[PDB]
RNA sequence: GCCCUGAAAAUGGAUGGCGCUCAAGCGUGUUACCUAUACUCUACCGUCAGGGUUGAUAUGAUGCCCUGACGAGUAGGCAGG
């Protein structure tokens, strides 16, 4: 009832909760979801090797 | 050309000094040698630029790592402590 849900209005007057500006805080599920892994290149090696 | 005369100032006095006369002087030529915080190569510190790397089961993706170049400073500006 004080501060709101999706099917029930606030009781502060004009007042809705804050929205979020991305939809999870784990990034690492999104980079390991298959339509971004199917579109990049294979990696390097993480620590390269000195040629000269 | 060199040297000499022309050429007199006040404390004692300065090719820097000693001293030097086929010079250790003047003109000219040939080599060897000495040494700057400059140049060349290397290491280390920092700054700037271009790049690599999230895949869990180990901690800083403002992380770790690869490559190149650069570094004087009053008044003054900005940044990290
Ligand atoms: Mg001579
Ligand atoms: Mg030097
Ligand atoms: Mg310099
Ligand atoms: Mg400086």
């Amino acid at each position: 009832q004080v501060w709101g849900s999706e099917t029930v209005a606030s009781s502060k007057v004009g007042y809705t909760l804050p929205s979020h500006i991305i939809s999870t805080s784990d990034v690492t599920r999104i980079i390991n979801s298959s339509e971004i892994q199917s579109a990049i290149r294979p990696a390097g090696q993480a620590t390269q090797k000195r040629t000269h």
